[PDB]
């Protein structure tokens, strides 16, 4: 399953995971199960509890906890109020009760597009991950979905749907890109063309300036983009940031983007293009990564309040426009005053169906407390306990190639490129790896790794020449597995080597 | 005591009992105590507490259910809190402190009539028990006292004092009824003179028309009746409630009706003439038999707000109105609007007395809590347990008379009456069982399973014609004790068919 998930979906999945905040939502979930029988009034029955009540929640909560000190999910849930409470200025009681209704699931998510206290305390964790603390909080409204792969679903049919992607747009593509993002606007659904944004190897795979100017053609409707990207595992530098933001402000203030940023807490002081332009930007993050909650479906759309996806709407034709008053007539009175953040709720289950729609309430609960469990970790011991368990795996994987690639700022690494050139360069010199390249490729690489480790790695282009390499992640195996990969890859060096002398 | 409780008052004391809502009471009790020491003041000192304190009661209580959910009373007094505030609408600090004042017995009952929300609780009950929901609830109001017993003395006390009865008015009694109800009218004390309603053994001990028919007669004023019936043990069926219900309406909008229906649960579907009548009734209610709690002396008197005794009392003679004005000047400016409800509580206690009467506090909690136990319990599973025994008890008794006699749907039987002729015919044939009855009487047949088995049984008439029966409770014996007496009468049974053949 995890071969067959790179092979299939370019992922991907961690096998560390986080359990403090894990811990904390099964606990909290015993102290909801106690509340929810509170409200139980009849006797002689099993298996039947009420609603939980706000009434005296902070005082029954408070016990909990002190009955409970020893146990490490409910010191977490604790400290966790105090953070809400305290740090975030929230109302505790109102806290309590979202929390508690929320892994219940025992009413309808409201409203549809996130819990209110939820989303206060996520996008403070999204503001701060994304590097966009420049934009107030209150400005920052989220959806939350199920994953990144809901979030995608949703954007592309609602951009579909109201009219601000049409048949024959230009789409441009920040390239290499992981193989799902390559198809969802070539489907006959949408009839979208693409425009590649290539990263260039030289400049260890940032996009060159020239390529980011492709994004002055007018006929290009949106700029999409993983960042930290995926395969290459690298952010976008200060200067290309910076080159995005001129070319929005001086010659393409329409231009969409689609950002995703599930890898950014893997790097070094992330910044996203939401916190650069975020007038312009849809930002998806998912949980799914960094928390190893790739099961969970944790993701959500952020929008700034002020943004050109609702001015291109008020800009629509009027044919669109008496449309969509149609489409959303039984929502509100003014369809006009509809955001598009809120567009993407109803149209990802129906219109009709709004007032049941969004992500179960357990689930945002829970994103909620790896939201907490990020932001009270002040010294970020969670992050750099995942990139010393990152970097462990590097050297082990390189031990017998070695050593690691050098790695810049701009270095995420989750994945990492084993090129065979630079590790038989790395060995026996420049001559020998100019030969060995010509005698070996991809495939013959790829093929003799499998059938020594039975570890299947994705090819390390491109698009390229085929410059025989290989991509593995550094999420994925433990250690003998990745020395494993290196002592294969050593021995089909060194039997190269010794074809070359004689 | 067993057996010396039929011969002189005619019950009936059941050797089972409502443990859970005794437990809740108990536990209830170490609670109050604690809330009484958090109000004392002084150190060195031991046994002195203070009076419990309202303000933070809900969250102390609720730390003593959740640190005490091993108890089976802790568990009943969390479950009753959810039902007093979810089910009933009512305050839940309220609740709280009425129960832990109540239980503590430090304040003198207030109002004397009933504890307010104890009122609230307990008329659910009897309102649900006595097929009355056809009435509002906030038209039922109670006077809580000391058992069925303390009632019918204060009843007739107040129905002398306030001149609804006078000597030689005519009061008309549902019988076969047990002893102690034919003498207080007998009393100089107030002259009554009864007339008979006599139930029919052709009708399976139901009233016949012709009989209810007898309360037209203006002379009787009022209609006395054990209902489900004692001795007898059958409850009115349908068309006697509606014989009483046209007769009230048609003829005697003025007959005042005293009912006592401290069998009614251990009927199907029990109805009460309070149901029926509500506007003529006085409700007598007896906790007694059903909890098993005859020592508690538990006991209302209910009454409708808009009644026919408020209505007489309105139409008193001037000469009566002004020495009423006199008995009961102290208690309010307008007499005059003083209700017989609450005349019966002035009644009882001299009057200038009022403001210490009613009911102790302990025990209104304790009924309030008999009262809960049985409205939680939406299976009716004490019900069907209580039913089930009397029913095993049954079947054992008439093991070897075979087997017990066929009862309809008018049926209560927690009394049931061995026919000296019926069990032969079952046993030895018409012919015989005609013969046996003429050799022996109540008498034999009684002091024969005196002198077997040291049980003695209430004779089974009648008024009737001496048929040689005896009625056995079967609330208050074990079941060898039951196959004791049906052995006994078995023996006697086939002696007699050997003094038959020979
Ligand atoms: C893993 C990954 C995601 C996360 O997918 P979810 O559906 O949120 O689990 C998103 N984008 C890219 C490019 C990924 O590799
Ligand atoms: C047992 C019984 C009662 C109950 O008497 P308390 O004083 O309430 O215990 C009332 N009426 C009748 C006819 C009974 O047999
Ligand atoms: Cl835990
Ligand atoms: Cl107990």
């Amino acid at each position: 399953d995890g071969n067959r998930l790179m092979l299939n979906a370019g992922r991907g999945n961690p096998n560390f995971l986080a359990t403090t905040p894990r811990r904390a939502f099964f606990r909290l979930g015993l102290f909801a199960a106690a509340e929810s029988e509170l409200s139980y009034s009849y006797m002689n029955t099993v298996g039947v509890g009420g609603l939980a009540k706000i009434e005296g929640i902070e005082g029954r909560f408070e016990r909990y906890i002190a009955e409970n000190r020893d146990q490490e999910g409910v010191r977490f849930l604790g400290k966790s109020l105090s953070y809400v409470r305290d740090q975030l200025g929230l109302d505790p009681a109102a806290f309590l009760h979202e929390m508690v209704d929320g892994i219940l699931g025992c009413n309808y998510p409201v409203p549809p597009r996130m819990l209110n206290i939820s989303e206060k305390i996520v996008r403070q964790y999204i503001i701060r991950e994304m590097g966009a603390d420049a934009i107030p909080s209150e400005s920052v409204n989220l959806f939350a979905v199920e994953g990144g792969t809901a979030a995608m679903a949703y954007i592309f049919e609602s951009m579909k749907v109201n009219g601000l992607l049409k048949a024959g747009d230009k789409v441009a593509i920040g390239m290499p890109v992981f193989t799902p993002y390559i198809e969802i606007p070539e489907l006959a659904q949408y009839a979208l063309e693409e425009v590649a944004i290539n990263a260039d190897p030289a400049l260890n795979w940032q996009y060159p300036d020239s390529e980011l100017d492709k994004l002055k053609d007018p006929a290009i409707k949106i700029f999409f983009c993983v960042n930290p990207s995926n395969p290459p595992s690298v952010k976008m530098d200060e200067r290309s940031l910076e080159r995005v933001r001129k070319i929005v402000a001086e010659h393409r203030p329409d231009l969409m983007i689609l950002t995703d940023d599930v890898y950014g807490t893997f790097a070094d002081g992330f910044q996203s293009l939401f916190a650069i332009c975020p007038a312009n930007t849809l930002l998806v993050y998912s949980f799914s990564k960094y928390f190893g909650a790739t099961g969970w479906r944790l993701g959500v759309v952020a929008a700034h309040k002020e943004n050109i996806f609702d001015l291109a709407l008020g800009r629509l034709p009027e044919s669109e426009k008496t449309a969509l008053d149609d489409r959303y007539r039984s929502l509100l009175p003014d369809v006009r005053s509809l955001k598009f953040l809120d567009r993407l709720v109803a149209d990802s289950r129906a219109v009709a169906l709004n007032h049941t729609a969004g992500l179960s309430t357990p689930q945002q609960v829970q994103m909620t407390l790896f939201s907490l469990f990020a932001l009270m970790d002040e010294s970020d011991q969670y992050k750099h306990t995942l990139k010393q368990l990152i970097r462990r795996r590097e050297a082990t994987l390189y031990r017998e190639l070695g050593t690691p690639p050098q790695r810049d700022e701009n270095a995420v690494d989750y994945y990492t490129l084993i090129d065979l050139q630079d590790v038989t360069s790395k060995l026996y010199g420049e001559a020998f790896s100019k030969w060995a390249v010509k005698q070996s490729s991809t495939g013959d690489m790829l093929f003799r790794i499998a059938d020594e480790t039975g570890i299947v790695l994705l090819p390390g282009r491109g698009f390229g020449s085929d410059r025989p390499s290989g991509r593995a992640s550094l999420a994925n195996l433990n250690e003998y597995e990745y020395a494993a990969i290196g002592r294969a890859l050593r021995q089909m060096a060194d039997e190269l080597y010794a074809q070359y002398t004689q």
